[PDB]
C-alpha cells in the first residue's frame, strides 16, 4: 500500500495552477497519501491541494484531523466559501470539515462545495486486540503470510510500539528496500486512523448540499440522507473503488464537477 513522508507538508500542492481562485482541497484515502489526486489535480484550471496524513495530525478523533485540515487550508485561503473533497476515508474527514464550518457560521448558510469520492461518513474484544487487528490488516497489505500468523505473532506483545515493530520487521523481511521509519509512523497511524472513524459520529445534521461520486463497481447515497438534510446528489462513476479517480470515471467526474469549480 501507499506511504508517506512523515515529516512531509500536511498541505501538499497536487497542480500547478497559481491564481487567486478558490481552492479544491482534496483529503487523503487511510493511507494518507494525496498521490491518488495527481490525475484529477492535472486536469482542473483551479489551484488544487491535498491534505496529507503526516506526523503533525492529530489522530486523536476525526473531528481533531479535520479540525487541523480546516486549520491549514484557511492559511492558503483566509475566507470561504470552501471547496473540500475527500476520497475514501477522506470522505468522512471532508465531511467532518465542512460540518465544522457550517458550525462556525450558523446559522448563516454555508456555500461550501463538498465532493465525496467513494466514501461517507458511514461508509469509511479490548483495546490489545483492536490494536493487534488494526496492525494485522496493515501487515497483510505489504505480507503474503496468512492472517493466523500475523495474528499469534501480534496478539501477545506487550503494546501498541511493540505491535508496531514487529509489523515493521515482517514487512522488511518481504521487502528489505522498504523504508523502515515510514512504515512504522504508517503501521501505527492506521491503528490510530481506523479508532478515529470507528468512534466518529457527527456532531449535527449537515445542511449544506453534498455530491457523492460511487463507483460503479462495487445504501445507494452510502446513508447520507441520515446525517444530511440538504441536497444529496449521487453519481454512479465508471471503475471500482481504487479506479474512478482515473480514465473513464475520471473523465465522467471532471463533466459532473466543472460547474462547480467553475
Amino acid at each position: 500500500s501507499l506511504l508517506v513522508n512523515p515529516e512531509g507538508p500536511t498541505l501538499m500542492r497536487l497542480n500547478s495552477v497559481q491564481s487567486s481562485e478558490r481552492p479544491l482541497f482534496l483529503v487523503h484515502p487511510i493511507e494518507g497519501s494525496t498521490t491518488v489526486f495527481h490525475s484529477l489535480a492535472s486536469r482542473l484550471s483551479i489551484p488544487t491541494y491535498g491534505l496529507q496524513c503526516t506526523r503533525a495530525a492529530p489522530l486523536d478523533s476525526i473531528h481533531s484531523l479535520a479540525a487541523y485540515y480546516i486549520d491549514c487550508i484557511r492559511q492558503v485561503q483566509p475566507e470561504g466559501p470552501y471547496r473540500v473533497a475527500g476520497y475514501s476515508y477522506g470522505a468522512c474527514v471532508a465531511f467532518e470539515m465542512c460540518s465544522q464550518l457550517q458550525a462556525q457560521q450558523s446559522p448563516a448558510p454555508t456555500h461550501n462545495s463538498l465532493f465525496l469520492f467513494d466514501g461517507s461518513p458511514t461508509y469509511v474484544g479490548c483495546e490489545a486486540e483492536a490494536e493487534t487487528e488494526a496492525i494485522c490488516f496493515f501487515v497483510q497489505q505489504f505480507t503474503d503470510m496468512e492472517h493466523n500468523r500475523v495474528l499469534e505473532a501480534l496478539l501477545p506483545l506487550k503494546g501498541l510500539e511493540e505491535r508496531v515493530a514487529a509489523a515493521v520487521d515482517l514487512i522488511i523481511k518481504s521487502h528489505q528496500g522498504l523504508d523502515r521509519q515510514e512504515l512504522s509512523f504508517a503501521a501505527r497511524s492506521f491503528y490510530y486512523k481506523l479508532r478515529a472513524a470507528e468512534q466518529y459520529t457527527p456532531k449535527a445534521k449537515y445542511h449544506g448540499n453534498v455530491m457523492l461520486l460511487r463507483a460503479k463497481t462495487g445504501g445507494a447515497d452510502y446513508n447520507l440522507s441520515q446525517v444530511c438534510d440538504g441536497k444529496v446528489s449521487v453519481h454512479v462513476i465508471e471503475g471500482d473503488h481504487r479506479t474512478l479517480l482515473e480514465g473513464s470515471g475520471l473523465e465522467s467526474i471532471i463533466s459532473i464537477i466543472h460547474s462547480s469549480l467553475a
